């Protein structure tokens, strides 16, 4: 017995659909950013949805998370090695926050050296990292609701304010020429690169696909979730990416503070009686993503214990706390986070560098475990074509191959793109964006391949799947990429 209505669903990975903090990097491609959002859905997003969700709903996959659906068609080996790209991404992923914080840091303190200073960067990244990484240790009990109460506030509420704000300035009054700049110049070298913001912008639907079963008529109700989250994100990210971008032009967009600067400029226009306004959309906008970064502390290794009680992991990497929240990943994690933030930032160029570049490494990661998720799709569709799914893609093997095929292209290309800037993202030069993010990409792809030859007598707990029914409050409020599924179960609770 289970009732999900279409937009009962969309609600739930409506979430993902707003990323303010990238909204900077999609405007240096000026106008192009509807085009790009317009492939990665299509070609990307969709495909990922599709492929995911079909995978998701088969009789014994449910409970999975592309641990599931990999280790069934490509085997264990590579389930373990993309269930870690779940994780693994995300400690890289975490660095945009930081950024995007100080950046909004920086803006209401009257202190450029937040952002622009690497040196003051890194010891002003860890402070808030590791700080969080204390609270959050104090149990999530809270969380959710920060979350709830924090994107509400925050991520949601000056969007409204820049809407408003850049509309009513577009009344009258100015700056990036909306005609044709639609196609990004294949004139130039570093023309692509950019693209990586806007993967990013898409990846973590295979989070809350599996909550296809609990809906209530897959067929149509859920390719047309996708075509209503993936027309409002790019309306979004449209509306967004552009407002900034109109009233900075491409070659000096700040990547990080780019947000907070857009608003500070819209607002001199307003009426700088209360320019200062713009300060306090500031605290709104750090808070916000505090409490983002905040639910992404903990939930994430949630999402990676099952691995542990498969004995997969290190015999020591399983040990949770009064109250679970799995520690020695949460710390180990936070390490190769901090590890990272003081060699991206304080080294290359200046800031948009290492910015652009901490995207690049995160979706470079995150695209090794979705390679696999299109190979081993196709693996199932062939293979094991007699069986047992909820969900299927609707067209036949054609289209399904067709529409797998797609998306593995996409991603690949994405791939590929990501790796070759055009040296000069807005001053910072990529002199060193090429070495320093094959040898950090490299360096990674190499850490679950080696846990698992390592070493090969249990202990732990249960997991409790989480559904449209259960779920803590305001975890959907959360983003699909961290939000966990399931309650570390220990002592029943």
């Amino acid at each position: 017995a289970k009732q999900l209505t279409l937009l009962g669903f969309f609600a739930i990975t409506a979430s993902m659909v707003m990323a303010v903090y990238e909204y900077p990097t999609f405007a240096t491609s000026g106008f192009s950013l509807v085009f790009f959002l317009l492939l990665g859905g299509i070609l990307w997003f969709i495909p990922v949805g599709l492929c995911a969700a079909e995978m998701a709903t088969v009789d014994g996959w449910e409970e999975g998370g592309v641990f599931a659906w990999v280790s069934n068609t490509l085997g264990p080996r590579w389930g373990f090695a993309a269930i870690s790209f779940g994780y693994l991404q995300i400690a890289i992923g975490f660095i945009p926050m930081l950024y995007f914080v100080l950046g909004a840091l920086s803006y209401i303190l009257k202190w450029p050296a937040l952002n622009e200073d690497p040196i003051t960067k890194t010891i002003a990244a860890l402070i808030i990292l590791w700080a969080l990484a204390l609270t959050q240790f104090g149990g999530t009990k809270y969380t959710a609701r920060i979350a709830k109460v924090g994107f509400f506030a925050g991520i949601l509420l000056p969007a409204f304010i820049l809407i408003a704000l850049a509309a009513i300035y577009l009344h009258s009054g100015a700056i990036e020429m909306d005609s044709k700049t639609f196609f990004p110049d294949f004139s130039k070298v570093g023309t692509l690169v950019v693209f990586v913001a806007f993967i990013l912008s898409y990846m973590g639907v295979e989070a809350s696909a599996t909550h296809v079963n609990e809906m209530s008529n897959p067929g149509r109700d859920y390719p047309l979730a996708m075509l209503l989250l993936m027309v409002a994100a790019i309306c979004l990210s449209s509306v967004g990416g552009l407002s900034i971008a109109m009233v900075i032009p491409g070659n000096e967009i700040n990547l990080s503070a780019g947000v907070m600067q857009t608003f500070t400029v819209l607002m001199s226009h307003v009426a700088p009686e209360i320019e200062w306004t713009v300060r306090v959309i500031s605290a709104l906008l750090l808070l916000g993503v505090l409490a983002e970064i905040a639910s992404w502390i903990v939930g994430p290794s949630r999402g990676m214990y099952v691995t542990a009680q498969k004995n997969l992991l290190p015999a020591a990497f399983a040990k949770m706390n009064k109250n679970g929240v799995p520690v020695t990943l949460v710390i180990s994690q936070l390490v190769i986070t901090s590890i990272a933030l003081i060699i991206l930032t304080n080294t290359g160029g200046g800031n948009n560098m290492s910015f652009l570049i901490a995207l690049a490494l995160t979706v470079v990661i995150y695209l090794c475990a979705y390679f696999m998720l299109f190979i081993g799709y196709i693996v199932l569709v062939l293979k094991h074509p007699d069986l047992k799914r909820t969900f299927n893609i609707p067209g036949g093997k054609g289209v399904k191959l067709v529409v797998a095929i797609v998306g593995l292209l996409t991603s690949i290309m994405a791939f590929i793109v990501s790796f070759l800037p055009p040296d000069n993202i807005q001053g910072d030069s990529t002199d060193m964006y090429v070495e320093l993010l094959v040898v950090s990409f490299l360096v990674v792809l190499a850490l679950p391949f080696i846990l698992y030859a390592v070493h090969d007598a249990n202990t732990g707990v249960t997991l409790e799947p989480i559904n449209s029914q259960n779920a803590p409050k305001g975890h959907f409020f959360l983003h699909p990429r961290a939000r966990s599924p399931h309650y570390i179960v220990m002592n029943d609770k």
